[PDB]
């Protein structure tokens, strides 16, 4: 009985276990740790994946599975997968220290990557680095919401950010008409420097191509781009960071 060993009796996969009190009675699940989190986040996720065990456990540590008769009369349902999905999103899901670091870790990355390469600062327009915004974000004791998706948190972050340091996202949309010769030169720089969209050669002439860049960005490209065209090609500017994407004034 005690000991649990996975050679004798039974094995006991290392599956995310969620646990959810409901009619007094206390159900569990084999779930995963991953796809739990996401499909309760809010992420369209299957019950074949998420769910390791279609049937409500109770004792999931040692082995011990529930009964239909009491899933309904506990829930009002028969349907273990539905319960199951009730659990994951009421539930709570039990997960050690290293599933839960590396979900934080993970989620702290995103956001620094998003605001130091989707983002800018009060200063010259300096791009800001992930080490910075992350310092920040601890420093203001800023807790991530792992339980959720980081689009969300990006208002909640760049808001409390305002306090340490003004964080604001801006886009912009780059024209550049370079010559024959000169455009082969440019093109080959704006590819891999960032976004190329709408981009017209013809044979043996001149060369139209638009970049599409955030606030941040637009130094490294205004730079490599004067270099490269040489006071030579043309460059037009199509977006302009301005207040009108879902509000006006109001």
């Amino acid at each position: 009985m005690s000991i649990f060993t996975p050679t004798n009796q039974i094995r006991l996969t290392n599956v995310a276990v969620v646990r959810m009190k409901r009619a007094g009675k206390r159900f569990e699940i084999a779930c995963y740790k991953n796809k739990v989190v996401g499909w309760r986040s809010g992420v369209e996720k299957d019950l074949d994946e998420v769910l390791q065990t279609h049937s409500v456990f109770v004792n999931v540590s040692k082995g011990q599975v529930a009964k239909k008769e009491d899933l309904i009369s506990a829930f009002g349902t028969d349907d273990q997968t539905e319960i199951c999905k009730q659990i994951l999103t009421k539930g709570e899901v039990q997960v050690s220290d290293k599933e839960r670091h590396t979900q934080l870790e993970q989620m702290f990355r995103d956001i620094a990557t998003i605001v130091a390469d989707k983002c800018v600062n009060p200063e010259t327009k300096r791009p800001y680095t992930v080490i910075l915004i992350e310092r920040a974000m601890k420093d203001i004791h800023y807790s991530v919401k792992t339980n959720k998706s980081t689009k969300q948190q990006a208002l909640e972050v760049i808001k409390q950010l305002k306090e340490k340091m003004k964080i604001e996202r801006a886009h912009m949309r780059l024209r550049f008409i370079l010559p024959v010769n000169e455009g082969k030169k440019l093109k080959e720089k704006l590819k891999p420097l960032i976004k190329v969209i709408e981009s017209e050669d013809y044979g043996q002439q001149l060369e139209i191509v638009c970049l599409i860049d955030p606030g941040c960005f637009r130094e490294i490209d205004e730079l490599i781009k004067k270099e490269t065209k040489g006071k030579g090609s043309l460059e037009v500017l199509n977006l302009k960071d301005v207040e009108e994407g879902d509000e006006k004034f109001e």
